[PDB]
């Protein structure tokens, strides 16, 4: 009868100050346990697991309420980063790490926008901690990528902050949240002026170093991610 989903989501207030979760690809949800949990605050991103009972008395007026009542739980909030408009060169950062993936999506809520990005690593140690820099060149002209026109490129780089310990974890993922509000406003302005209804972007990341690890030699790229810039 009921089916569980897991989706990244933003915690936020509705227009009447109810705490809801706004999952990527789903409707807004009221989860009473999350709304009363001091681990969270509006603007946080989480991985939520939830179930909606479409036949409940609480969901009889969901259309007028503007949310579904759901049960579930969520992860700890994702680490938060700014989106930097200071592009970097190929020189390696201190304690820089190579990545093996960086899929992402722009999430929307009532009051916030966040890019959720999932940097992946060939290997990490248990309890390793990283910090990140998401940057881009605001003067860049978008380009055609694999048949998609006007694709913008963001860059994700990582630095090791804590070494961690054995055992080694392969193909480790470290979901993070990046501020998306000013990126959205800027790309909406550029792409609406170009007569477009969407924005297309990808995330590049370091794939290999040069021989002495002083520079990035090659880069990897995420799949293209898109979001609408049409509003009500
Ligand atoms: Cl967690």
């Amino acid at each position: 009868n009921t089916q569980q989903l897991s989706s990244y989501a933003i915690v936020d207030y509705s227009s009447t100050m109810r705490t809801l979760i706004y999952p990527l690809g789903y409707y807004p949800l009221y989860v009473a346990t999350i709304a009363n949990d001091p681990t969270y605050r509006a603007g946080d991103c989480v991985l939520a697991n939830f179930t909606v009972d479409f036949d409940s008395a609480d969901n009889a007026n969901a259309s007028t309420n503007g949310f579904y009542v759901a049960t579930g739980a969520a992860s700890s909030p994702l680490a938060k980063y700014d989106l930097s408009y200071s592009p970097l060169d190929s020189m390696a950062l201190d304690n820089e790490l190579l990545l093996s993936g960086s899929e992402s999506a722009l999430l929307f809520s009532n009051n916030y926008k966040r890019i959720v990005v999932i940097p992946t690593f060939t290997s990490v140690l248990t309890d390793q901690k990283n910090t990140y820099i998401m940057s881009m060149d605001s003067n860049q002209e978008p380009e055609t990528v694999d048949g998609t026109d006007r694709v913008y490129t963001l860059c994700l780089r990582a630095q090791k902050r804590e070494e961690g310990k054995a055992p080694t974890i392969s193909n480790a993922m470290d979901p993070i949240a990046v501020e998306g509000g000013t990126l959205y406003s800027m790309l909406k302005g550029k792409e609406s002026a170009a007569g477009k209804k969407i924005v297309s972007y990808r995330v590049k990341y370091p794939l290999t170093f040069n021989a002495d690890s002083t520079k990035i030699a090659t880069w990897g790229y995420s799949k293209i991610s898109q979001f609408s810039i049409e509003e009500a």
